[PDB]
């Protein structure tokens, strides 16, 4: 394999990290090739579930929880750590709050965050390699409670970045809170991707087309498929009760993406940086309620 940019994986994976038994499950944890069997009797479905008031609180929750587990993570960010220490902190995190760490073991991915550093558009794998000063990083939470799966990310500077990681990540924040800003009943998917190229391109970076926002609640993912490029055919139409992710990732360069050989790291082709943010979302009447919203701030970790 060419690798697209400096990053290389840094391996052995100390063994995975148990979830005592006690942390309720989803039905992909014990599955040998860690298939969802739930996931697969939906699969390829169009329509997009109304959520029920149970549901609503459901989804509340677990994304509340999903967000203090991000904000462990933000506090660990500093040069010499690695992204294997980070996700260490992650794992006994979720089980601290009654959550089991949705990645694992999710189609047999071994950690229970994603850590995208520099040229890693997404799905990167925790390992032994420690930041460096001037990296940018994504960590990527989601966790599992009482049947619901909840769903985050931020991108953190490692120390002082230069210039060009400072405006890609607020250029990517600003990409998705003009988008979060559009969502309430009657707009179309399709056009949170308009809006979302235009703020992107106006600062002179591209946006990735093979990964997209998602429905989420019961299912990690599910309908609808929100695109974050312009012009797409995503099919369908936000009303109250959806809940969906909305999770642009932005490149300094192109937007082409390749995968590594362990089957999950999505890279920049070009080996240029990437930077993303993540809400999941309740359309709500007046617009929508941002579930992974960060409570004792108004900013996101980059901005302080
Ligand atoms: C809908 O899929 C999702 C993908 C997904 C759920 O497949 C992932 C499994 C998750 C983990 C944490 C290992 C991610 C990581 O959320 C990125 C966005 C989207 O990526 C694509 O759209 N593709
Ligand atoms: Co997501
Ligand atoms: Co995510
Ligand atoms: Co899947
Ligand atoms: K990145």
């Amino acid at each position: 394999y060419r690798y697209t940019g400096k990053l290389r994986p840094h391996y052995p994976l100390m063994p995975t990290r148990p979830v005592p038994s006690y942390i309720q499950r989803p039905d992909y944890a014990d599955h040998p090739l860690g298939m969802s069997e739930s996931e697969q009797a939906l699969k390829g479905t169009s329509q997009i579930k109304l959520l029920s008031s149970e549901d609503i609180e459901g989804m509340r929750l677990v994304c509340r929880l999903a967000r203090e587990v991000l904000d462990v993570a933000a506090g660990m960010i500093k040069p010499g750590v690695t992204t294997e220490e980070i996700d260490h902190a992650v794992h006994l995190a979720c089980i601290a709050r009654n959550c089991y760490p949705s990645p694992l073991n999710y189609y047999n991915f071994p950690k229970s965050c994603c850590t995208s550093v520099n040229e890693v558009i997404c799905h990167g794998i925790p390992d032994r390699r420690p930041l460096q000063e001037g990296d940018i990083v994504n960590v990527d939470i989601t966790l599992y409670r009482n049947g619901y799966h909840g769903d985050l990310n931020e991108t953190f500077f490692v120390g002082e970045v230069d210039d060009g990681a400072r405006k890609l990540v607020q250029t990517t924040y600003e990409c998705l809170m003009q988008a979060i800003d559009a969502v309430k009943p009657g707009v179309r998917y399709r056009e949170l991707g308009n809006i979302i190229q235009k703020h992107a391109q106006a600062n002179g970076f591209s946006v990735v087309r093979s990964y997209c926002g998602h429905g989420i609640h019961k299912l990690m993912h599910t309908a609808p498929n929100v695109p974050h490029y312009a012009k797409n055919k995503a099919v369908g139409v936000m009303k109250s009760g959806h809940v969906f992710t909305i999770e642009p990732m932005i490149c300094e360069g192109g937007w082409q993406d390749e995968t590594w050989p362990d089957g999950w790291t999505a890279v920049t082709r070009d080996g240029k940086r990437s930077a993303q943010f993540e809400h999941t979302l309740l359309v709500t009447d007046t617009g929508c309620e941002i579930l992974t919203r960060r409570l004792d701030s108004a900013r996101p970790h980059f901005m302080s």
